[PDB]
């Protein structure tokens, strides 16, 4: 029921994802891991705190390592797990990266709307992969071989759900979506056109508006359960949060860093730490090919 | 209570526990871990039933209050199998240096043929290692405590049973069990170490004499500082397990030839203790490390 220039939005889309996103993690390789003024550690303490995961590597051979982290005891031990983290950020915003460069609507843009497009929503596109490699039942992101598990509190699931990156996952997740409606979310989420920088608002614009009619046409083809009433619209609210948490994860971000320097020079250029001059990273992937 | 110089026997011999048993394997650092990656099939059948018995799970605690742990792989095709030999070769070779560092601070050690020292220290090696291993070893939890490091059984099947049908944690867990002192313990590797029927040994009767002292001193250690009507037995248990030990010791050399022929993991000191390619210029690494 979609029209041919839907479908082929769709599949191009879906082929894009296809290409770009390493779910079994099997290139991420040569990653750091956690080894064998005063006013602002409270608040990263707590930014910090919220999201305490333990990390387990599982090998080819059948072998399995789990790190399970120091718990807080002051300081610098907060921040055992920050250098992996910003490798696994890194290597997730390359895919996400790669997966704007093969989409026709977006490589035709100029290279500086597309720098514009990619700082404003990397954290975002890197959230919705994420949520589709999450385990709601036990809290873990299953990343191959890499597996992050949440570490369980004495607050029981409430606790966590005050983090709101927890409970957009755990909300997002409970909305079942197909992989046509988190490529379609990438897409929206991505054409994104007031973002910080960006000059072609109304070709931006537009490209969103067929993006977002595209993925309500496709529910109203593939979704009629009682189950999925008003989907698209909860969609659209979620990709709404989404853009407040990404602007909250920005600001915990530059705390951190101004405490405690962690980020990767790609994230340097994606979070502000001749756009194409202060963005040459960025600029050299996006000239390269696909 | 004990002569005089049965007393200076223990002296010497606690003495030389306290100053080469590193009993917290602070020292212990810069080991290797397991990464995060026709006849001769005869062979490596064996070697497969050889190294069944280590399913040891690894756990370092770190001074921030982290902890990694490692789950060995199941066997499957091979090579896999060897991922703890590492690791295993680096811990064996620091415990031998303490072995070797112990017996070269016993007066009655040093005042023998370099040779026989060599050919003592060849045959006892794996057996002193095991009996301070038995010190550390938690028989509650099947876990060796060595430290920051844990070596625990993984539970492999039946679990107690089918266990204590390897040997060596047969070993461990009679040991513990005779919940020994640390004089008594220390008493068990010198009659260990002058064993006078070693291969290559010349002195035998200086030796087994040697031997015959420090266990009338461990026997007499037992009727006076043990209640009597109790442990009337204790001595010959004691002389039982380290007959016991010596067993498990050749079977130890023959598993690790096997393992070693295809599958080359013995470190330098190793390869001179184990006998893989005159007792001097053969035993160079162990005669420098014997006379400083
Ligand atoms: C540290 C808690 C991880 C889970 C919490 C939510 N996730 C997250 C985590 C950290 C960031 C950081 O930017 C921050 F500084 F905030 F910690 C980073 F630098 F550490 F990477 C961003 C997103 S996650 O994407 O789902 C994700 C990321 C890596 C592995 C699995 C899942
Ligand atoms: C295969 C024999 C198993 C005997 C019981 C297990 N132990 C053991 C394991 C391997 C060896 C080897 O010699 C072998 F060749 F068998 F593989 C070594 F080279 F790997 F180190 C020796 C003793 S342990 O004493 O309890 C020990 C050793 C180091 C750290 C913790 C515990």
């Amino acid at each position: 029921g979609l029209t041919e220039e839907q479908r082929m939005m769709i599949r191009e889309l879906m082929d894009a994802q296809m290409k770009t996103f390493d779910t079994t993690f099997s290139h991420f390789k040569n990653f750091r891991l956690p080894g064998v003024e005063a006013a602002k550690w409270s608040q990263v303490r707590k930014d910090l705190c919220s999201l305490k995961v333990s990390l387990q590597l599982r090998g080819e051979d059948g072998s399995v390592w789990n790190y399970k982290p120091p718990a807080d005891s002051g300081g610098k031990e907060i921040f055992s797990l920050l250098p992996h983290m910003a490798d696994m950020s890194t290597y997730m915003f390359k895919g996400i990266i790669s997966f704007a460069k093969v989409i026709s609507y977006f490589r035709d843009l100029p290279i500086e709307d597309q720098i514009s497009l990619l700082k404003g929503a990397a954290f975002e596109l890197c959230q919705l992969r994420f949520n589709t490699v999450f385990n709601a039942e036990t809290g873990t992101w299953e990343c191959g071989r890499l597996s992050y598990c949440l570490e369980d509190t004495a607050g029981g699931f409430q606790q966590l759900l005050l983090e709101p990156m927890l409970k957009f996952h755990y909300m997002l997740k409970k909305l079942q979506l197909h992989e046509e409606e988190y490529v379609l979310m990438q897409a929206i989420s991505l054409f994104s056109p007031d973002r910080p920088g960006v000059l072609q608002h109304r070709v931006v614009d537009q490209l969103q508006e067929q993006f977002a009619i595209t993925l309500k046409s496709y529910i109203e083809c593939n979704r009629p359960q009682p189950a999925h009433r008003f989907l698209f619209l909860k969609i659209m609210a979620m990709l709404t949060e989404l853009r407040s948490i990404n602007a909250q994860h920005t600001q915990r971000l530059l705390r951190i860093q101004d405490i405690h320097p962690f980020a990767t020079p790609l994230m340097q250029e994606l979070f502000g730490i001749s756009l194409t001059e202060r963005h040459k990273i960025l600029h050299r992937l996006l000239q390269e090919g696909s």
